[PDB]
C-alpha cells in the first residue's frame, strides 16, 4: 500500500460526506494507521467512523481551545504509543459564519465573525503543525485542504479571503515544518457536494447564492478538460494521500490543484 | 495638474516619513483637494500635515471603531460640502502586533493579535470602502498599499499573511465598488524606510530580523532592473496618483507593483 | 497634457479600428509628438493615419526583415531631427497564421507557421528594444500589447502560446532596457472587436471558433466589476499613455490589466 | 511497484547524468516496463541505458523530423507488441543554441536559432502528444519538464522563453489529451547538475555565466525550506512518477513544483 506503515492524524471529519472521511477510507485502504480528531459531536463522529475500513483512536480538538491544542502532542502519544510519532498530519477544517458567505452582503460580515472564521480556516493550520510538529518524524508530511482563492467569486465572500490567508500561513509552515525534515502543501479541490454545499445550493444562504454556486459548480466540469465529478471526493483523498507518501519529496508550501484542471483554462 | 479638481480622501499620515505624507504631497501638487484622516494622535498629525502644500481638514480615524466608521461619510460630507463627493480614497493604514513580526516565532503569535493585525491591515479595506462608496462620484478611485506576499520572507512573518488577506480583499472590494462606477486597487510598493522600518533594521524586533530585512532591501536594489531607493516614496506616490486619476480606467480588483521591478526578476 | 513633449514612436496601425490607432490619436491629444511605423501596405496606412488629430511621419518596418531593423534608429533620428531621442516605444504587433488559431486543430499546425507566428508577436518585441533603445532617453517608456495567457482558451491556441513567450521576453527587456534607464511593460487588453476580430466572430476561421469568441466576450463583460466594452479602445489606449508618462516611475518588465478587471474574477 | 504495470514512454536520455535517465530508473524499480526514444547517438544511448535496472528497447526520435514523428506510434506498438497501448509518456527534452543562453548578450540570438530552441524545447511537447494520444489508454499521463519561467534570471535567456511557451504549450495538450482520458503536467524542477550544467558553471558559456549559475543554485538551497540538492535527481525522479502513477488523477494542465519549495519563499 501506498501508506504502509504510516501513522497519520486526520482531522475534520463530522459526516461521512465530509472529505476527510474519504481521505481517512483512502489512506486505511493504502495502509496508513490513522488516529482522528474531532469537534464537539464526538458521539455522532464515532458513529461515523465507525464506517471506516479499520480501526481508529478519535481524540476531541476544538482549534479554538488552546488547552486542547497544548494536550494534543501527549494525547496522540498515548494513542499511537509510546516512542512512535506521525508520518502525516490532514487538516480539513473550515468554517466561516453565514454572515460572511451568501446573499448577506460582503461589506456587513462584523469583524468578530470573519475573525472566528479566520482563526478556524487558517490560523488553525499553524496551531496544529505547532503541535504537532515535535512528534512528527523525519521524511513527514502536513497537508491542507484549500479553495483556490486567488480570483473573487460570488457568495463564498469572508471564505475566500481565509483560504487567501491560508495559503499565506502555509508558505511560513513550510519554512517551521522544513527544520523537522517535514513537508507542508495544500490541495486546492473543485467543488465537492457536502452536506452543507447541497444545503447551499438548496438555499440555505439564500437563493441566489445557491443559484451562483450551482453555476460555477457547472462551469467547473465544462472548463475542467477532463472533467470534474462534484460528488466523487475520491480524486481528492488520493490526491491528499500523495502527498503524504514518499512519492513528492521535493514538494513543499506548496499547492498542488486536484480540480479537474479547471484552474488552467478560462474556457 | 493630474488630479485637477478631485477630491480625495488620504487616511494613514502619522509621520513625516509615511507614504501617505508623500501620496497627500503628490496629489496637492497634482490639484487635488485632500480630506485627510488620522489615528489616535490628532495633535501630532496636525503638525506634521501642516508641511503639505496646501490646506486640508483632518478627520479622526480609528478604523477598529465602529462609531468612527458609522459617523465617517457624514463628517467628509461636512468637510466638503454638502452636495460634494469624494473622487478618490487612499487607504495606507497597517498594523501588526510586535508578536506577529520579528523575531518573535512565528507560531508563537497568540491569535489575538493575529486578528488584531488583520482587522487594521486587511478588513478595514473593506470598512472604509462601506463607508466611503455611498459619497464617491462614479469613475472614482480606491487604493491601498500592499506588499507582495506571494512568495514567504523572513520576519515579515503575519504581516505577510494580513496583505495576502488584503489582496483578496480587495477583489471583493471591486466587485462592489463596480456598481457605483468605482474602482479599487492595490499599489504593492517595495521597502521604504520608514520611521519604524529603520528602527526593525536597527533591531527593534529582534537582531536577526533586522539583518533580514536588511538583506531583503539590498537584494530589492539589485533585483530591481530600475533599481529601487529605499529612502525615496516618490515613485510610490506618484503610483498612486497614477491609480486615482483618469488614466487608468479599465484597471479593477487589481495590483500595480512599484517595486522597481523587482518582483519580474529571480536574480 | 499627459505627455507634452514627449516624442513616441507607435507601431501597429493598419485599420482605424487597429489598438495602435486609438493610442496614436490619445497620445497626440495629449501632447505627444508621434513617429508612425507600418507594415507593406503603406499607402493605406497613411491614408489611415490622415485622420489623426495631427501630422506624424510615417517609417517602414516589416519586423521579420533584418535590414529595416538595421536601418530603424537612424530612420527615425532623421524623423525627429539629429540630436532628439524617443521618449516612448509602442509595440502593438501581432500575427499568427490561420493553421494556428481558430478551428486548424491544435495539433495540425506546422512549425512553420507557428514560428511565423512567435517572430512577429513576441520575438519582435525583443527586435524592437534592440533597435530603439540606442535613441531613447533616460525616463522613457516601451509598451507591448499583451493578451493574458496564463489560462488556455478555446480558438486562440497558437496565439496564446506567442503571448506566454511575449511575457517573458518582457522581463528580459526590462533588463537591458534598464541600463538605458527605460522601463519595458506590457498591457493585457480585455477583447476589442477589431476588424479581424469582427470577421472572425463572423466565421473567418470557423464557425465553432466564432461562437467561442462570442462567449468570450459575453463572459469577459459580465465578469468585470466596472463591465468591458469590446467596441471602445480608449481605455486601453489610455492605459499604454499612462505607462508612457512619469507617473508609474517605478513599474517595469510588468503586466498592467486593462481589462475591466476581468481576470480577478471567477465569475 | 507504484506504477506497476504500466507500459511508459521516456524521452531524453543522453547521458548518465540526464533527469531522463534517473526517471526511467525509477520507474522501472517501481514496476513500469518502458520504451525509451534518443536523438542521433543511438549507439551511446544504448551503451547508457544497458545500466538500467531492466531491458527498454530504444526507438530513434528527432523532434525536429516530421518523419519520425509521423512513424513513432507504430514503432512503439511494434516494440510494446498489437494490442497494447502507453500509460506513460515523459517529455524531458529541451535544447537552446549557445546564442541564446549564456553571456552572449539577450538582443544578439538571432531568430533562427531561438527558433530551433522553440521548436525542441516547447512545440514538440505538442508534437509527441499528437503521435502518442493514439496509442494512449484511458487514466494514461503525459509528463514533461519545466524549470520556472514566471521570473527572468542571469545567463537563462531564451531558454526562458522556452519554457515560458512550453508552460503555455502544455495547458493546451491537456485540452487534446483530455479526450483521450489522458493528463497532460509539467515537473518544474531545481537546478540538477547535469554534464551540461556543470560545463556551464565551469564557464563554457563564459565566464559570469557560470558565476550566475552558482549564485542562482547557491541561492536555491537556501530559500528551500526542506533544501535542495543539485547532486541529486532521484526527488524529482520520484515526482515524475508520482504524475505517471494512478495518485494525482484530477491533476492536469497543471505544473508540479519538485524544487524544495524554493519558489514560494522570497529569501
Ligand atoms: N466542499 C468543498 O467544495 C471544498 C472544496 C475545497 C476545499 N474544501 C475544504 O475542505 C475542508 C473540509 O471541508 P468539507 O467540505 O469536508 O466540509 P466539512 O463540514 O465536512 O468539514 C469541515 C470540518 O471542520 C470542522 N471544524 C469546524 N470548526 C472546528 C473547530 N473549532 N475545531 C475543529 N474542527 C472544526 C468541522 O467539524 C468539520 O469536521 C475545509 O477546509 C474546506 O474549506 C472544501
Ligand atoms: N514601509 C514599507 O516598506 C511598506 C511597503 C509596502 C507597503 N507598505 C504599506 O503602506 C501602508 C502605510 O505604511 P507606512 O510604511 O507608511 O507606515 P506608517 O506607520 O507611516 O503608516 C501606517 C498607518 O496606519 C495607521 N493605523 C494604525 N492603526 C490604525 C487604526 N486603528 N486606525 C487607523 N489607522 C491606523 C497609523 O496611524 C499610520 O498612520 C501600510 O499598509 C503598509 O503595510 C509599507
Ligand atoms: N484585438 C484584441 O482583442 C486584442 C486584445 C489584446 C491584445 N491585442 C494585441 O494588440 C496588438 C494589436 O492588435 P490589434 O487587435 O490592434 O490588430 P491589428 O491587426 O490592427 O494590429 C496588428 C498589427 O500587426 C502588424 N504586423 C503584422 N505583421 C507585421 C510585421 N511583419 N511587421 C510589422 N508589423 C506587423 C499589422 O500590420 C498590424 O498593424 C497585437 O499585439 C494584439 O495581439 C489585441
Ligand atoms: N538540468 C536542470 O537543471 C533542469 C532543470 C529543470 C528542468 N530541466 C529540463 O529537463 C529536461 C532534460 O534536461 P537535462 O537537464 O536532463 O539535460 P539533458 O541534456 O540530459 O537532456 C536533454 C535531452 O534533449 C534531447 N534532445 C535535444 N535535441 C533533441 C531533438 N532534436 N530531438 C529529441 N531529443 C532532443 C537530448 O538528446 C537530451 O537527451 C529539459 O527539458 C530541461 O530543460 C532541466
Ligand atoms: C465555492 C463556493 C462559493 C460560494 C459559497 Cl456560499 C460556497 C462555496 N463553496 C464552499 O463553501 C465549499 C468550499 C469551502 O471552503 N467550504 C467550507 C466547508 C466548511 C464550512 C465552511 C465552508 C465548502
Ligand atoms: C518586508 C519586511 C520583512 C520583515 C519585517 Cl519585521 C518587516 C518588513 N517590512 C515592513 O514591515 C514594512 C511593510 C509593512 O507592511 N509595513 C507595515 C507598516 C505599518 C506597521 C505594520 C507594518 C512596513
Ligand atoms: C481571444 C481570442 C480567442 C480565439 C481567437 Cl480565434 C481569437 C481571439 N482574439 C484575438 O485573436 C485578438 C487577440 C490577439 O492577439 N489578436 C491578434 C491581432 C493581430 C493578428 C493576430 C491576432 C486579436
Ligand atoms: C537556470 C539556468 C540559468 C542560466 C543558464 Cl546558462 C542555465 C541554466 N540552467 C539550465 O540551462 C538547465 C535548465 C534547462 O532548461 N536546461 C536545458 C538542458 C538541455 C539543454 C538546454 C538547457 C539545463
Amino acid at each position: 500500500g501506498l501508506l504502509d506503515g504510516k501513522r497519520i492524524l486526520v482531522s475534520g471529519i463530522i459526516t461521512d460526506s465530509s472529505i476527510a472521511f474519504h481521505i481517512a477510507r483512502v489512506a486505511q485502504e493504502q495502509g496508513a494507521q490513522l488516529v482522528l480528531t474531532g469537534f464537539d459531536r464526538l458521539r455522532l463522529i464515532q458513529r461515523i467512523t465507525d464506517r471506516l475500513p479499520a480501526k481508529a483512536p478519535l481524540l476531541e480538538l476544538d482549534v479554538q481551545n488552546e488547552e486542547h491544542l497544548a494536550s494534543l502532542a501527549g494525547r496522540v502519544t498515548e494513542a499511537i504509543g509510546a516512542g512512535n510519532k506521525l508520518d502525516g498530519v490532514v487538516h480539513s477544517i473550515g468554517f466561516m459564519p453565514q454572515t460572511g458567505m451568501g446573499i448577506n452582503p460582503f461589506f456587513d460580515a462584523p469583524y468578530a465573525d470573519v475573525s472566528k472564521g479566520i482563526h478556524i480556516s487558517a490560523y488553525s493550520y499553524a496551531s496544529m503543525a505547532k503541535a504537532l510538529l515535535p512528534i512528527m518524524n523525519p521524511g513527514g508530511s502536513i497537508v491542507g485542504m484549500d479553495f483556490d482563492p486567488s480570483r473573487a467569486m460570488p457568495a463564498y465572500n469572508w471564505m475566500t479571503v481565509a483560504k487567501s490567508a491560508l495559503e499565506s500561513v502555509n508558505r511560513f509552515v513550510a519554512r517551521e515544518a522544513g527544520k523537522y525534515g517535514v513537508r507542508s502543501n495544500l490541495v486546492a479541490a473543485g467543488p465537492i457536494r457536502t452536506l452543507a454545499m447541497s444545503a447551499i445550493v438548496g438555499g440555505a444562504l439564500g437563493e441566489e447564492a445557491g443559484a451562483q454556486i450551482q453555476l460555477l459548480e457547472e462551469g467547473w466540469d465544462q472548463r475542467a478538460p477532463i472533467g470534474w465529478n462534484m460528488k466523487d471526493a475520491t480524486p481528492v483523498a488520493k490526491t491528499v494521500c500523495a502527498l503524504l507518501s514518499d512519492w513528492l519529496p521535493a514538494t513543499t508550501g506548496d499547492i498542488i490543484y486536484a480540480d479537474g484542471g479547471a484552474h488552467t483554462q478560462l474556457l
